[PDB]
């Protein structure tokens, strides 16, 4: 049950004025593609807050990667889902190496040592990202949906033929040259807990099959993620604003904001 939104004053949307004339803002299966300028964050924040939405953010920090946690968490505090309930889940082999980062109210962090049902009872959405990154601008509820993928910054303007999908038919991640919508990044995906667990379960099983057959997808987890999203269309697709590498790719005009970027 969703309660009514309160009175709000904002610019009237213009039916005869395209949102963006330089990029595709909706997929062929009617899933919005999130770019700056396509959403009014005040309306979205209202909608998700009225639902008391809790977002789980998962990251893995194994071995040397624990060194990226401080900047990752500190910047997440400034840009990730501010105003909403956030639960960070840090999976690491070095619990005592996790930095003590100060968190804002309504935000918590759990350290899980490595060397499920819990998510279902603790969060509404799961967002899984790479840890060797930093937030530089707003990453909010505009991304929340049952299932989302993010456009790889290196292929958003490429033809499917050039996509580095797994091309060997002997692999479960196989995608032929005449198939494919986009090339999604393995480093930033998410959705509802149920959908994210369905995706990870499908990929885990597909990778086990490949292993048994003595084959490893060209881009591992990312190759399987792409196969899954090809067959199970995401309900939202995030633009490259959400995962960029300014050192390697600069700052093109098409990107009004660089929200989440690689750390050199
Ligand atoms: C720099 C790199 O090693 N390769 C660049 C490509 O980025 C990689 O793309 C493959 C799939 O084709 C994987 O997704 C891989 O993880 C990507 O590299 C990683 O992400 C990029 C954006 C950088 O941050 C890199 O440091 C990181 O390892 C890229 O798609 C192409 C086209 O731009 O150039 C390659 O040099
Ligand atoms: O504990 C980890 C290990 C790897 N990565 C991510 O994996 C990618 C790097 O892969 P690489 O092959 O260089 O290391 P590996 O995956 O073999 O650990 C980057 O996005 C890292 O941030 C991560 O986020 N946490
Ligand atoms: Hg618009
Ligand atoms: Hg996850
Ligand atoms: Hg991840
Ligand atoms: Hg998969
Ligand atoms: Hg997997
Ligand atoms: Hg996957």
């Amino acid at each position: 049950f969703m309660v009514s939104l309160p009175r709000m004053v904002y610019p009237q949307p213009k039916v005869l004025t395209p949102c963006r004339k330089d990029v595709l803002v909706v997929t062929p299966w009617l899933a919005p593609i999130v770019w700056e300028g396509t959403f009014n964050i005040d309306i979205l924040n209202e909608q998700f807050r009225l639902q008391n939405t809790t977002i789980g953010l998962t990251v893995f920090a194994i071995k040397k990667y624990v060194a990226f946690l401080k900047l990752f968490l500190e910047t997440a505090e400034k840009h990730f889902m501010v105003g909403h309930r956030v639960h960070y889940y840090v999976f690491t082999d070095q619990p005592a190496a996790v930095p003590r980062v100060t968190l804002g109210t309504g935000r918590q962090l759990s350290v899980l040592e490595v060397r499920e049902r819990r998510f279902l009872s603790e969060v509404d959405y799961l967002v899984c990202v790479d840890v060797d990154m930093e937030f530089r601008d707003h990453v909010g509820v505009e991304i929340l949906t049952p299932l989302f993928g993010t456009l790889h910054p290196g292929f958003y303007g490429s033809s499917r033929e050039a996509f580095t999908y797994e091309r060997r038919p002997q692999s479960q991640a196989y995608i032929p040259k005449d198939e494919g919508d986009f090339y999604y990044l393995g480093g930033f995906f998410g959705g509802s807990v149920q959908e994210v667990q369905r995706l990870t379960r499908a990929c885990h099983q597909a990778m086990m099959v490949d292993q048994a057959n003595g084959i490893e997808a060209v881009w591992h987890d990312e190759s399987h993620l792409n196969k899954y999203l090809l067959r199970h269309k995401p309900t939202k697709v995030l633009s490259p604003e959400y995962l960029w590498d300014q050192q390697l790719l600069g700052w093109p005009a098409v990107l009004r904001k660089l929200r989440f970027t690689a750390v050199p």
